[PDB]
């Protein structure tokens, strides 16, 4: 054997092929599928919808979903509604509602602008929704999917 | 790091080839499809309906009429037990600005929802114009158990 | 580099169905999907493909676009109304008594206006048809439209078709 | 160790191996089967685009192939809608040149109480499998409107992946 | 007992660089335990504060990367008429051949000039190999790319953890 190969072997921790048997998934309790486990409750389901105030989503480490939908205005409006994660130093805009671009107009239609996001959460973060101007909300919902090291929240 | 200990209640430098005898020991797709019989279809108008109420995990998609964000009309999925009510998908997301004439939109959701005892999907209409559309249906009971279709 | 007594009886069962645990942990490389012959994956199975597509672009006529046992993967859009229209396209489920709509048109609300814009009502579906179920698309009017594309991707059993 | 009473098992093995005992020893295993065929080993990294493999089209006016080689190809993208009762057509296509079949068509708003009737992007999202005489094809009959996107070859006729 | 087997032993010679076993092993497999955990697509997937490659583009070209491996980018472009000659696209470009991946020139609209515009959402998975650059551009004021982007994988194909 000359591999890479003895790289992972590293970190991670013959010419007869062997029949096995996997009993991982009954040794980890049974099988949970991604889709069920995912799912939304009552009682897990962080729901929101603001506007015109800024609303923590999430400030505790772990891996969450969101998904909703912002009031879409022209890219120069004055009003935002967005999703972002922030430290206090640092922000960075996750999903952004100023996108649209008439043209020949200043009557503006506006629709929704779907976002749909995993987010890891550390120490410090906080995943929030915010907007800035009464006629604009961050609408959605989002939950825990696993904790900081990544084990799986049941729904 | 030894989750053997869990599981089951050194390392050889010699790697040796396997082959997987355990599925022959349903795809997801195929497992979570739509019948006639299993789709719980629905066209709300003016009123409340019962999706789903009891345990289990439900697939819901479909539309909602979307209207300005300060509009009295609501259409919306939501999720109660009679105490509290959380939404899932809502109507009222649109800022036009600089006229009242307010084009609207079909708002998609596509959900996957858990229901435990006493817990009860629905859509919802408290106006003719706005409607909540879609169709649902169990995927699994509340152990996770899977439902054939 | 010797064993460990272990007790489960969901392991135990388990095996049955298909004690003690070593304690060395064996490198090892799977050669199941060559020893099969390549193994399918899902994307590529579900293909669409110039003789597999069943086509559909329905006006005022009702279409049938299967009609026999088997799972059906079925995309595409219909022509969205507002809620009060009597212009209906639609997708649906029948069997001859009950008929079930599984995706709708008639869903835009607009308001201080009677100019009333259109966009594609966007659907994905993956329907399976027992004996004497029928998947169909339908426009009452000729202004309306259901429009996409459909395929058998496996039988009643679920045994996967070959793209 | 023990010995196994299942057909099945012994085809599958058969088969697989070609040219039974049980154990009662589970024995703990790592898999280092990713890094011996190395990168790209999940679906989503084996079917990224790439500056060289990324069939890029802009269609207006014209019919434009994407591909005619045997192959499985994803194709993304959008038409500019137009109304249901419009003479201008965008769609994608895949043909024989006897048996045309479309797979995206953009003729599908119906506005109502007005004439002047705003279009939106209809997205399309593909799998599509050419055999040999196939060709998959993007068409605009009018300047006005537009075929965009983007396509790439994921496997030979086979199924045999294609790395990015 | 053994047995001899006679596409696998091009397979092996391949992957790491010829006989059957009787007796069927039960394992059970620790692999994502020993990568670190959360390996699942969704999770290892995450983007978070600090890997999180945010912009928000108008009339400028932006890198969204320029060094080797995969990406996944996500967002959405201005709209405009597909005469219009306000460009907002996100493109995979070597300094000699630039290909466009997302493309806001996508609407026609009829018996007006009054043109609506809608975001044009773009999700993908990108791969650089050297030279490579991932950009968004706009060339107006009046027109923006905006989304996030991280880095999945090296271009070896080794994934990046959150
Ligand atoms: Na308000």
């Amino acid at each position: 054997i000359d591999s890479s190969i003895r790289d992972k072997l590293n970190t991670l921790l013959s010419t007869t092929i062997i029949p096995v048997v996997d009993l991982t998934e009954t040794a980890e309790g049974g099988a949970q599928r991604e889709d069920l486990q995912k799912a939304f409750t009552l009682i897990n389901t962080i729901d929101f919808d603001v506007e015109n105030t800024t609303t923590t989503i999430a400030n505790t480490p772990g891996f969450y979903k969101v998904v909703g939908n912002l009031s879409s205005r022209d890219e120069a409006s004055g009003a935002i509604a967005v999703i972002e994660v922030t430290d206090g130093i640092t922000t960075k805009i996750l999903a952004n509602n100023r996108i649209v671009s008439p043209d020949g107009t200043t009557a503006v239609q506006s629709v929704p602008v779907p976002f749909d996001l995993m987010v890891k959460l550390v120490a410090g973060d906080t995943l929030q929704a915010r907007s800035n101007n009464a006629e604009v909300r961050v609408q959605g919902i989002a939950r825990q999917i696993a904790d900081v090291s990544g084990n799986l929240i049941n729904p």
